[PDB]
């Protein structure tokens, strides 16, 4: 997922099924 929650949490890919694994959204897909 093209979303890194370094400061701000995922909002775009959040509804796509991506969770913050480690300051970046990575759930199956990048």
């Amino acid at each position: 997922c093209a979303e890194s929650c370094v400061w701000i949490p995922c909002t775009v890919t959040a509804l796509l099924g991506c969770s913050c694994s480690n300051k970046v959204c990575y759930n199956g897909i990048p």
